[PDB]
């Protein structure tokens, strides 16, 4: 049929940090993202300006994108969300 | 790492019911949400051009009492629950 | 207590100026409900796309999640896909599940 599987990212970080993770994503070879600005939220160090940045990859990404975002996530806020998703053409994300 | 399974409600529901959601969310041990705002959108109940979105990563367990705890709300008040399945790092 | 039902969830992202053209193909097909996320920004294989900048806020980017059957994705990507091949945009599929299949279906 007409479906492909993917991988979907939702990285929820303090929008002081986009420069950094949108960086990583680029080095990594991640072909786009979407950013939702202006998040609000609760967590182990309280509450909230926050950002979520939705990146579309293949499964070969994540492993290696997980472990950029380490070291970073070990010192500031936030959290990584993996997706299942399908695409009509994962061309455009490969 | 390592990735681990859990489940992601979107809860989609008028803003002026913000702090109800958010109470019942932690009374039941959620461990955090991420709130979107500003939102648009099309319903049984006409248009909205406010509306906001929670995100929440839960366990599993969680998501029954969950919903059960939102039945009364969302039984005679606009608004709709999505359920994911997730994986999260864990090194 | 509460039975669970598979649906599928679309994440379509566009510029703000064809959102009609969007919609439209939802309440053709029979979608009953939609929620849009405005004034987004972007990277794609165009260039960058900064919500913030565009004079005319309609015109920012935007991302619509609709909760739909399984059986109405055919019917909407044969829709989305003409228009993918000549305007910028992408289109993510989810398998989700809800407590009430008759708001949907
Ligand atoms: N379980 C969760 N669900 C949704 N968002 C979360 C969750 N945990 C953390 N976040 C987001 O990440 C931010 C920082 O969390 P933390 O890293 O725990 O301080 C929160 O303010 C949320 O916006
Ligand atoms: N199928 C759907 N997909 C995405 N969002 C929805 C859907 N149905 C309802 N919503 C959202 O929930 C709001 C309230 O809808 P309702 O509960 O039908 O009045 C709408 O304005 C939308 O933002
Ligand atoms: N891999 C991806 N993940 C998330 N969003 C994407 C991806 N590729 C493209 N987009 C979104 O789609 C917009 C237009 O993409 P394009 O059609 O390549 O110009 C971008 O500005 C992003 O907002
Ligand atoms: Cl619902």
């Amino acid at each position: 049929i007409k479906l492909y599987p993917l991988k979907k990212l939702e990285i929820i970080l303090e929008g002081a940090h986009k420069e950094f993770a949108t960086d990583l994503l680029d080095r990594a070879g991640v072909k786009g993202y979407t950013i939702v600005g202006n998040l609000s939220g609760k967590g182990s160090h309280g509450m909230y300006a926050l950002i979520m940045i939705i990146a579309a990859v293949p499964e070969e990404l994540v492993g290696p994108l997980l472990e950029g975002f380490q070291p970073f996530f070990e010192a500031h806020s936030g959290v990584v969300f993996v997706h299942d998703i399908q695409v009509g053409r994962p061309i455009k994300f490969r």
